[PDB]
């Protein structure tokens, strides 16, 4: 079955160029501007859009060793991305898979809002509880805060 989460989070930089930097750059942007959260980023298959295959790792002591992503959807006119947990972490037995999906809207002070959605399909119905939403909200959070900065900091980047 499926249990679905909505959260929203805003930012200070404008949709566009977030979009630009967190979304389609991730793969480089992760594991420089939050080196403690994302140790690296490796592209397994594909070349960006729909079933694009991502291998992402995470540093010595976290719960898990890697996910592997799939990019389901990119807008690039809406700055909507739909991408899966397909593989590593929490996926095995007891879970099939994440499908996520983020919208950046922009907002009249020059910031953004995102909108994620995450979907959690389960294998025989083994509930999915606050703890793992948490760690995931968390997890999210750390990556926009710290591209944020680097935005911030690097005014020609991304342009
Ligand atoms: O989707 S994420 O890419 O991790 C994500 C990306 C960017 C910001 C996020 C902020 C809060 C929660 C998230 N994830 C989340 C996790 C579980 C349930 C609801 C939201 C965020």
């Amino acid at each position: 079955g499926v249990f679905n989460y909505e959260t929203e989070a805003t930012s200070v930089i404008p949709a566009a160029r977030l979009f630009k930097a967190f979304i389609l750059d991730g793969d480089n942007l992760f594991p420089k501007v939050a080196p403690q959260a994302i140790s690296s980023v490796e592209n397994i298959e594909g070349n960006g859009g729909p079933g694009t295959i991502k291998k992402i790792s995470f540093p010595e002591g976290f719960p898990f060793k890697y996910v592997k992503d799939r990019v389901d959807e990119v807008d690039h006119t809406n700055f909507k991305y739909s991408y899966s947990v397909i593989e590593g972490g929490p996926v095995g037995d007891t879970l099939e898979k994440i499908s996520n999906e983020i919208k950046i809207v922009a907002t009249p002070n020059g910031g953004s809002i995102l909108k994620i959605n995450n979907k959690y399909h389960t294998k025989g119905d083994h509930e999915v509880k606050a703890e793992q939403i948490k760690a995931s909200k968390e997890m999210g959070e750390t990556l926009l805060r710290a591209v944020e900065s680097y935005l911030l900091a690097h005014s020609d980047a991304y342009n």
